[PDB]
């Protein structure tokens, strides 16, 4: 199924694909990346400007994310302003960073609202590499999830790689 707003698959889909892609990427001794994406200032937008505005921003974000992928990559909508992105196959971690950087830069452009006004926001992106960080869907997902949290907390609108001491940084 694909959500009616943005036409994007849901987590259930995303996990299976990631599973299949992980089994695959293991076999050919190759790399893949998971990106966890959360919009910045979302609640503020809906409060100050209302559902319709929010939805518009979601649709835009969705369009801009897919704008930066290759036919082989996958965007799912987790829920809310939050999306999951599968980057397979991958030449290098560098590549993942670079794509993230482009998704981030994509947001420098303002978003046209239904009344012709304009909002600017950011995304925050946590990135988790295979096989450097984890080797199971659940784990990889979790790691990206956490990296994103840490990123929102450290500086909004940025991308951050999962580190191995991430649970210690979460604890402190
Ligand atoms: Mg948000």
């Amino acid at each position: 199924h694909h959500d009616s707003l943005t036409s994007l698959p849901n987590r259930a889909f995303f996990e299976g694909r990631l599973s299949r892609a992980l089994r695959d990427a293991n076999e050919h001794r190759e790399q893949l990346a998971v990106l966890f994406i959360d919009s910045d200032r979302f609640k503020e937008i809906n409060d100050r400007l209302g559902h319709a505005a929010g939805d518009t921003v979601l649709v835009n974000i969705a369009m801009r994310i897919r704008g930066q992928l290759r036919e082989s990559d996958l965007v799912a909508r987790l829920g809310g302003d939050e999306f999951a992105v599968l980057l397979a196959p991958l030449a290098s971690g560098a590549d993942a960073l670079r794509i993230a950087d482009n998704i981030i830069a994509s947001m420098q452009a303002p978003i046209r609202l239904s009344d012709g006004s304009t909002v600017s926001t950011s995304l925050t992106i946590g990135i988790a590499l295979y096989p450097e960080h984890a080797d199971t869907p659940a784990a990889l997902l979790h790691d990206a999830d956490m990296a994103m949290y840490i990123a929102k907390r450290q500086a909004r609108g940025s991308r951050r790689l999962a580190e191995l001491n991430d649970p210690r940084i979460l604890q402190e």
